[PDB]
């Protein structure tokens, strides 16, 4: 899909794909000067576009495809179309990556390094307020009971 | 305790106490100016400070004490000095408390309105990233607990 949001040509709808992220929530100035700053990736299935504890801290804009969130293991969200990855690094300077996040399928992604887009969110309050919702909201989801396995061990030394 | 934070004599410990604040970071102009706004009330051992699913949106800096976090009737988490709480419902305003806090023990809180805050915060990033920042932390928490496997362990030797 690259080819639609490529170049100037591209730039009428780079600009929309951008304003229905859940992080510009249909700001044409934020969605303009995003625009400028991200770089187009396509993810292959299966590629761990970010793996946890490494210490890359750049945020990615989902267009296209979705992506597993998986902690020690476990698999806990999957993110799609309008969904934003990376911004727990992004802001915090001395974090590692929480989570590996894996395209389920072939994705396409805005990506906006930490420096640029901290450039950008100083005098764009409302991106920090945005990611506040965001992680508010994964907050407040299914907390449900965290299972205690009991175990009987008898235990022989040779 | 409430005696030490008020009037004049009291602005030096108040403002020292805010810049303490896990949301203020220590940052003396948005202390000083929290100091400006927020009402002192001290909070008794087991009052219900705010309640779940009830639509207050007042914002509350913890100055002494520490108070349980409780959703539908069980607690999550405790929050202590340098915590806040109802930071929520001043960045979802159309959306009713998402958990009760009950005082552990006596506790001085600073009550600000999310009118003030809201106010203070539009012309200061700065507060809204510093939220961002320690909701980051409290889904990293989250995401380590519900990914970690708990094991009861009875051990019989021979
Ligand atoms: O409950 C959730 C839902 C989503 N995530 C994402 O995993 C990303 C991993 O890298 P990061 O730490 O820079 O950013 C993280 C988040 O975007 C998560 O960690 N927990």
């Amino acid at each position: 899909m690259i080819e639609r949001f490529e170049g100037e040509t591209g730039m009428r709808l780079l600009v929309e794909a951008l304003q229905m992220n859940k992080m510009v929530r249909g700001n044409v100035k934020i969605a303009q000067e995003l625009a400028k700053k991200i770089v187009l990736e396509k993810v292959s299935a299966g590629d761990e576009l970010i793996q946890q504890d490494t210490e890359t801290n750049d945020i990615y804009f989902i267009i296209s495809g979705s992506l597993s969130i998986i902690v020690n293991g476990q698999q806990i969200a999957i993110r799609g179309p309008n969904d934003h990855i990376g911004e727990m690094a992004a802001i915090q300077p001395t974090q590692k990556r929480s989570a590996t996040v894996q395209a389920v399928e072939q994705c396409l992604v805005a990506k906006i390094t930490e420096a640029d887009f901290s450039h950008l969110a100083k005098n764009n309050a409302e991106l920090y307020k945005s990611i506040a919702q965001e992680l508010a909201r994964r907050l407040q989801e299914r907390n449900k009971l965290v299972t205690t396995h009991h175990l009987e061990h008898h235990h022989h030394h040779h």
